């Protein structure tokens, strides 16, 4: 059976002539292909007002070595090792669309290395990741926000990422959103590798939204009440007033949660507009008659 | 009795011919179980809007080095010592649920190595472990929240999490929530190993909430009054309609402090959702007998 | 072809008699021209009450070694290779108006090397850059705000910033402001070579502003039928001190929103004093009217 | 006189066969003492919603090296030198009730050595410590904040806290709080060595809370006037549904800036719910006198 | 002309026998004094709830090192160098009143060397410095926040601050403080050196908060006005009840942005609480003449 003293050589000879910084290809023209794996892990939250959604992924990429094969049988058997991350080449591979709050950085840690040469390199990251926010259909809205991987400095002709696999690991339930992530795309070449994985997210429709939009619909109830109340009732103008004070803490309560960065702006908040409208034109109205 | 130079000629013996980064184990077909302790110190917060709870820990790992070995009757009876934490191989166990705040990192500290070759390997954890918040019964709400540990990289044929003892220290009562921590679960072994321990937390009854209470209590006596009112009182439009605006306001208030991410809302949203529309309802009416 | 051997010999010789720190010139006398190359990525945000914008760059340093030329034809035509970027001398351009919050350090990373000595070295900064913001033309407000590259320690006998190039990448479109960012500048040596690139930014004209002024110009509709009420219409104090109120919050909310550094206050807090001037006089008038 | 060469000869020697990692001792039977000497700075705040206190201290540690030790005659007289920190023994002191906010790390900085082998090693520690905080009689409100040190791995059998030394710098007044932090506690010996120092804070009785307890005081008079109100006035239930409607915005006020984590809640709070609750009450009677 | 061989040739004679940690003089009876030059650059902020104030300098420290010292005549005239920081001896100089916020650390980045032995070390240093802030006069309000600067370990036999020069570079203009540091003071001899700079800032007179003013005084009128109607008004009462109600609204509002912090109360406070008490005293008496 292999033992402690294989390894020591098997690791010796294998870090013998080997340099960090050089490409690992026998013929230099070669380009090392990279596949990456992103599995979503949970979704914590997404921020409106800043255009971000905050997530935990497990980032896998993984890749060839042509410097570090051995053949399993002059080790007793030995078919792979683990070496520290930072011993060894590793692409570039940058989140270039997200704000990498990790805990760790991107050179400790271990890989696992096969004597084929294939190199297996899995990390934990959480990321901030930029979205443009779309919020026209409130509280119906869905939105769909794009993680980048990009190779850093390499050109096509020295490194590619080769494809990217992104699914949901399902490891909790959101109740929240509608996750839908799940695919696989050819990395694009033009100039710098990248590619991206599209993350589909349509607010999930719980009875707390539906208890909170209550009090509007009554006070349309209301609104149109007061509007259509009779001239000379007697507490129209305070009535009125009234009604056009709620409206006017509703109109600016709501701005507080939704976003400001959107092509077109909430239905609710040009509803609310209107209706705010109808409730001011309801109070002059009433003034006239008052005057009358 | 054992001296400097012993401990010295010690050190140089057992790191001669050590690797940090092959796996401790004479035959490499062997399985490292390493036994997790985790010590719950004092739970700072639970943080219901992000879903999160803030707790400090006192994690113990515990593990068997082969390499590591000795006879303490050839060195005058030096029976431990204390090494750098970073030139032994240590089990790469993360906290895969958890956002990491401590201030110190996992390669910075000592450990204790024992003579059969036993370390114990002690640190402070200051975790952000995400929960799934169930706020349906608020204020007598039941919540349970797991902390997940989880090797790495390396399977169950590599390094196992043999167990995992969970306790409350007790160091500090909280006054907030009654802390039920207390266990001893194996290992889950699918690819690989994992475990975790469940918290479970129910909040206190404090008088404070009480007092909280009693404005609520008290309003459900008067808007049930002046839905009773006779309807020629003379005061029940503008009566009625300061009532909806004040509850308008707790409405909104207590949205604030109440989680948006539940597989159900509060019975006191829903309830305070029926009292509001009771509100309106009797404003309503109110209008319709001063029409008529 | 040429081989990983052949880039190890390269590497070994070019690296042999290299210093880090002294400054890459066959004759000291000479200046090392930088040409640097800023390409705004995202504009995440414009922090007014901060006095801050935050955004995401692609900084280039470009410049030329001495040292490090070789004849490809020696190499098996080797035309460049990547070192590590804490192996090299590099320019120390600090961004010497910003608060650098980016994920990387100045030390890690890579740089491509040319045959000729030209090396490249690009990177990532999230900056959170300072601008003095002008919030006199509300909500058509234009600003500008410079970014600064300097050299940190040299004088301009020793290390130089040739020229700055800055463009906008598109890479997304913002919905909120207007940029404008392209153009190319000396840089300007004045003992510390430096230099900047402006930043216009004009809010775009999206219609949820329109919404949310609707209710001020309803309210100058209603305020003016108030203060041309007939003064025994019967309800002008309670309307008048009512609209008075409502006066009052609008101007406390809109300075939670407003910066307060700024060269002149807005014309929308002058216009919306004036209008809570009016409405006190109304009031005022109503209670001598009442008296009398 | 002492000079560079004789300095640079006393390290030599000093350095030769020293292990930074063997506890520093001939005999390790022997344990070694540590004195801790811990002086606040500035108490910046004393946060109550977080239940931490913020401030700045001054931690001197103290103990002897058998290994270090030289007789200055045979050195020009040389009596102390200064090491860096990281080449040198250290106990482990850590701070296991804080979250330690420092901007250096533990091992960075230098230390004096003496030629009897005292080490002084003073540091400055930015700490949020976890403190209990009883709001109960606010705001004539004490505090009780304990401090803790304790040795991080070692056992009592082979490093010990000796004493701890605290007191107050009084580099700066606070006008806030009223500190007292003066004494000198022998360590705890319980399996590990720890020992922790007491801050008692009053709150100081500065002019502006008394003119914030002013419109409650009037408040009440106010409320005692509505209550014992004609039944037949003509204005009871409107002004004690106004009345009612301020007692519930200052209710809901006063909750955001006390603590929901006490032994007790404040008199303030239960009082001024007997106060809503007569307001209540009074509302409710006038509501009834109306009726009949 | 100075060549690179040269510079190499410099550097290597230097650095043979220097030890970085012991100080640099020949004979260890000598001082070492240090000149510090801090140019305050921009005040990003002055926080008074927290009372601290953001800024950033530019901080110099200029001191002679007599075992760095050539004769330029002999290496072909160069006459200053560039060193890494960290591979010299440099004076522990810390911020011992401020946190440091900087974006870089105290042992990274490079210090000139001349060859009379002058050493010359530039930094940027973000800091947040602790500021009593006296806010009895607002808005006309003065304050003085010194910054501190303290030899960390060094006796004053060893290491000493000669003296600090503090300017204002001038590089932007405030609009919301007028800033005034500039002088030269000698440093402070007491055991460990010390030294600070005195800012004093005037908060400018902008029309903004005179704008915000005005709301206040129209209230004044108003208040004198219904506390001096006539006892049989017919709207005394209500008219009362509302001011009392925006009196305190206002009472509360100003509390959010003063500090809690100070050695008196602002006058704005005293003033505003006198008047909500004749605000109070107005609506008993017309609540006892209702009565009457
Ligand atoms: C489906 C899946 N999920 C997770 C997760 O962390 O959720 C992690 C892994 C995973 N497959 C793997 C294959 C190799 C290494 C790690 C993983
Ligand atoms: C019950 C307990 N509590 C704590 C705590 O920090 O609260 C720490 C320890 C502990 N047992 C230990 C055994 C070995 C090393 C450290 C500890
Ligand atoms: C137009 C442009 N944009 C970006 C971007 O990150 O947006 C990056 C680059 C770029 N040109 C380059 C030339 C060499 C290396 C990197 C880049
Ligand atoms: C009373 C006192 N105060 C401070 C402070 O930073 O406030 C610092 C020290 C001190 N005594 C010392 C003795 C040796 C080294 C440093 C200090
Ligand atoms: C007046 C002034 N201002 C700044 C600033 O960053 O504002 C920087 C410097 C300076 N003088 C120097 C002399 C040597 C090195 C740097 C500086
Ligand atoms: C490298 O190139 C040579 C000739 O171009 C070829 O014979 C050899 O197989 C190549 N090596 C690899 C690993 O592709
Ligand atoms: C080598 O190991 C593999 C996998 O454990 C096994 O299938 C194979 O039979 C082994 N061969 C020898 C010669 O031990
Ligand atoms: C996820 O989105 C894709 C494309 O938008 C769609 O084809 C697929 O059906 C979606 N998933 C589910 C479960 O509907
Ligand atoms: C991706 O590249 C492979 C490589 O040939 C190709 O067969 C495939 O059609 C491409 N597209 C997708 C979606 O896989
Ligand atoms: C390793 O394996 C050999 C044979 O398989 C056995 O004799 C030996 O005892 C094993 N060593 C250990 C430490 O288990
Ligand atoms: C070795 O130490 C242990 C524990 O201190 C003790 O019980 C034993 O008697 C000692 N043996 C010798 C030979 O000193
Ligand atoms: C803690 O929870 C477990 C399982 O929910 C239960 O068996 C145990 O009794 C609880 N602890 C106490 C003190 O009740
Ligand atoms: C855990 O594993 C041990 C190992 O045999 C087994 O005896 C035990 O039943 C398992 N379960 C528990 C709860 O300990
Ligand atoms: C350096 O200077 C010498 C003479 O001044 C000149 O001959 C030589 O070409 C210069 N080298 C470079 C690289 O400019
Ligand atoms: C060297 O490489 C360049 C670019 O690949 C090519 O144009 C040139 O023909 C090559 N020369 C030789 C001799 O291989
Ligand atoms: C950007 O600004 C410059 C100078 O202010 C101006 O010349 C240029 O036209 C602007 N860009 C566009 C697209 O108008
Ligand atoms: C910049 O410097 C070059 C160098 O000669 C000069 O030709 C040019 O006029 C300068 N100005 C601009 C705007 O390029
Ligand atoms: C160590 O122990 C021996 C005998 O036990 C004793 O003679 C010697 O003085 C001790 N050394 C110290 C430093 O205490
Ligand atoms: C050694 O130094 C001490 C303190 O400076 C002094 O008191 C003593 O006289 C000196 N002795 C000699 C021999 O120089
Ligand atoms: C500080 O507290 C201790 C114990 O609580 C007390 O003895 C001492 O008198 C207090 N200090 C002052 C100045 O009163
Ligand atoms: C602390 O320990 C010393 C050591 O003998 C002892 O004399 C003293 O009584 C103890 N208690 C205090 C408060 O110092
Ligand atoms: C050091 O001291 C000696 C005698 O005390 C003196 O001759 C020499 O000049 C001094 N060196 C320096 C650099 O002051
Ligand atoms: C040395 O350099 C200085 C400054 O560049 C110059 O004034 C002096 O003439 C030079 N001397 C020689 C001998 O080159
Ligand atoms: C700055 O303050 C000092 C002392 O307070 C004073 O002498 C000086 O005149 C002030 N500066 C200006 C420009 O007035
Ligand atoms: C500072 O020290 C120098 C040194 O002699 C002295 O001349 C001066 O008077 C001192 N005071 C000031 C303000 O410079």
């Amino acid at each position: 059976t292999p033992t402690y003293g294989d390894e020591r050589l098997l690791r010796e000879k294998l870090l013998t002539n080997y340099s960090k910084s050089i490409r690992p290809v026998i013929n230099l023209t070669k380009v090392v292909d990279v596949t990456a794996l992103l599995y979503l892990q949970t979704l914590y939250d997404l921020d409106f007002v800043n255009n971000f959604i905050m997530a935990r992924y497990y980032l896998g990429l993984i890749w060839i070595d042509e410097k570090l094969t051995w053949n399993p049988l002059d080790y007793n058997n030995i078919t792979s090792i683990y070496l520290p991350k930072d011993k060894i080449w590793t692409p570039p591979i940058k989140m270039c669309n997200s704000m990498d709050k990790s805990e760790e950085n991107d050179g400790v840690g271990e890989l696992m290395l096969t004597y084929t040469g294939w190199i297996n390199m899995w990390s934990f990251r959480l990321l901030h990741t930029y979205c443009q926010i779309n919020a026209y259909t409130y509280p119906f809205d869905e939105h769909t926000c794009e993680i980048y991987l990009c190779v850093a400095l390499h050109t096509i002709n020295h490194t590619r990422i080769k494809e990217l696999i992104y699914e949901d690991s399902k490891f909790t339930q959101n109740y929240k959103w509608d996750i839908n992530v799940s695919g696989k795309v050819n990395g694009t070449d033009e100039l710098f590798s990248y590619a991206f994985a599209p993350m589909y997210l349509r607010r999930k429709l719980t009875v707390g939204i539906i208890a909170m939009l209550i009090p509007t619909v009554m006070m349309t109830i209301l609104t149109i009440f007061v509007f259509l109340l009779p001239p000379e009732s007697g507490e129209k103008v305070s009535l009125a007033t009234t009604i056009f004070l709620s409206n006017v803490l509703y109109l600016v309560q709501i701005d507080k949660t939704t976003p400001t960065n959107t092509k077109y702006p909430s239905l609710l908040m040009l509803y609310l507009m209107l209706l705010s409208m109808l409730s001011g034109i309801a109070t002059l109205g009433s003034v006239v008659i008052s005057k009358l």
